[PDB]
């Protein structure tokens, strides 16, 4: 599993759970094309989005639906959404996990690429 | 000044100087519109961009190029830039402050919005 997704909720102190992600991969006519999606687990976590030989070299964009999970919490957000644009670069063996963590007018996104 | 951007580097810890910064406005057609940019100054501000009449009822975005930054650096990161999506002035104009907190793999942002 080359690419996971993780999300917390920082106000509940939970993870984020049924929040809907999209994943975009720029084409060379610079336009978005969908490459995956789902809904994040009871553990905030989305797993097998792509595999290791669809998952190459390019610039990838993954977005996470904030505004309708604070919605249906009774939240008024600010964000339309959490969006993380990035460059998938074949170094050696790695795995990406974009981890968010999502308040109603704030958020945080990191990285954590490993083998 | 209805609209204002800050940025400081967590790993200088200093503010995050000549950034340059991109505002989009979702138009009619489902496009994203060129609405605003500038760099930010030796304090990580960047002001002045928009006018209370032009910053209309709209979804607009912030794209703060942070991978320019980082390399100026010297240091590879691992975004192509900060996104903020948001709509404004839906419930009445207000001042909006976009602030953002920047790491090489990582990057934090909050709204300060106030009435004035
Ligand atoms: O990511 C991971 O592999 C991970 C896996 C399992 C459980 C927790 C985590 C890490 N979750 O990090 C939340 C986060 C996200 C973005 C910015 C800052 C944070 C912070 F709360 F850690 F500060
Ligand atoms: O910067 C400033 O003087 C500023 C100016 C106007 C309105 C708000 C602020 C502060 N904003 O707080 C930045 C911050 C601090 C700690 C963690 C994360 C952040 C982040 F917002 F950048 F993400």
């Amino acid at each position: 599993c080359p690419l996971m997704v993780k999300v917390l909720d920082a106000v509940r102190g939970s993870p984020a759970i049924n929040v809907a992600v999209h994943v975009f991969r720029k084409a060379a006519d610079d336009t978005w094309e969908p490459f995956a999606s789902g809904k994040t687990s009871e553990s905030g976590e989305l797993h097998g989005l792509t595999t290791e030989e669809e998952f190459v070299e390019g610039i990838y964009k993954v977005e996470i639906d904030t505004k309708s999970y604070w919605k249906a919490l009774g939240i008024s957000p600010f964000h339309e959404h959490a969006e993380v644009v990035f460059t998938a670069n074949d170094s050696g063996p790695r795995r990406y996990t974009i981890a968010a963590l999502l308040s109603p007018y704030s958020y945080s996104t990191t990285a954590v690429v490993t083998n």
